């Protein structure tokens, strides 16, 4: 089997994506943000604090023939930026894109953190990543891509974010045609439940390639992307005026400056983020101030590729027995 969805921004800066999800019988369709840096299947539901809800599509799960409670289940989790969710548990049949699941633990979200009710295009979250960090308790649970990885003709899912524009999430396949060149593949280590690689290093602009390695994790929910600061500073001493910002929180840049590109490495590939990909637009209203979209993971304790760099390339997500990466320029 195979699935093919379309993921679309929720807004003109490429904050998130959102991709429709089938729950339940009849479907209810939510739009979920799909998370490679997580594991954990979590909606709005009709049990989530009504509070805590505003704008949101919800899952009922008394209204799905197909729906059972999870017995005793329950879930927390926390994200790296400081947004939380609880609840407990119910299995249901889950589609996405054509590719269907039954018994996926669908997390039904009791309470969520402010973050997220004030943001109504979010409905959810699919995660992605290793199951190994699932926070059902006291029986883990599969990610949609383990449950339905025995099925797909082949054991992946890729990511082809736009920039600025919709693109796709497919299971069981990689589609030729949405890549130009070759697809480069790269190690991974699933030590810490992350899609974890070691990018060969960095140019900025047309300056020359350094050669260094970074180990970091491809994680379509996060929306920037964040380095060493050491990698960092070069980048934005790069554009006149840019300078971090502890009260706003991080690198901002004159709103009239043009972008220079920053360049990963993939193995000996390389994949170019061009300028405009990097730009957050005003940190508040009508400031000249904008926001930059290379920032320093120091204090994360890890270096994150998120949609800055991953909306830049076509990227295979391996789950064969010994998982790896592939990326290709687009």
């Amino acid at each position: 089997s195979t699935g093919s969805a379309t993921t679309t921004p929720i807004d003109s800066l490429d904050d998130a994506y959102i991709t429709p999800v089938q729950i339940g019988t009849p479907a209810q369709t939510l739009n979920l943000d799909f998370d490679t840096g997580s594991s954990d299947l979590w909606v709005f539901s009709s049990e989530t604090t009504a509070s805590e809800v505003d704008g949101q599509t919800i899952y009922t799960p008394s209204k799905s023939t197909t729906a059972k409670l999870l017995s005793g289940a329950t879930w927390s989790i926390s994200y790296g930026d400081g947004s939380s969710s609880s609840g407990d548990v119910y299995t249901d049949t889950v589609s996405v894109g054509g590719l269907t699941v039954t018994g996926q633990a669908v997390e039904s979200a009791k309470k969520v953190s402010s973050s997220f009710t004030e943001d109504s295009t979010i409905d959810g979250l699919l995660g992605l990543a290793f199951s190994t960090l699932n926070t059902v308790s006291p029986t883990q649970q599969k990610t949609f891509f383990d449950n339905a990885k025995a099925s797909l003709d082949s054991p992946v899912f890729t990511a082809d974010l736009g920039y600025h524009a919709p693109g796709t999430y497919n299971f069981g396949f990689i589609d030729t045609t949405a890549y130009t060149g070759s697809i480069t593949y790269t190690a991974v280590s699933t030590k810490q439940g992350f899609w974890e690689w070691t990018s060969t290093g960095y140019a900025v602009g047309s300056g020359t390639f350094k050669s260094t390695s970074i180990d970091g994790i491809a994680d379509t929910g996060t929306t920037l992307l964040y380095l060493p600061a050491t990698v960092v500073s070069a980048y934005w001493a790069q554009v006149s005026g840019a300078k971090s910002s502890s009260s706003v929180g991080g690198y901002v840049f004159p709103c009239s400056a043009t972008l220079p590109s920053f360049t990963f490495g993939v193995g000996s590939a390389r994949i170019v983020i061009p300028g405009d990909y990097i730009d957050f637009g005003p940190i508040s209203t009508g400031s000249s101030s904008c926001f930059g979209g290379i920032q320093s993971s120091a204090g994360i304790g890890i270096n994150i590729f998120g949609d800055v760099a991953l909306k830049a390339a076509f990227v295979v997500f391996n789950g064969a027995t010994t998982p790896t990466l592939g990326f290709a320029s687009k």
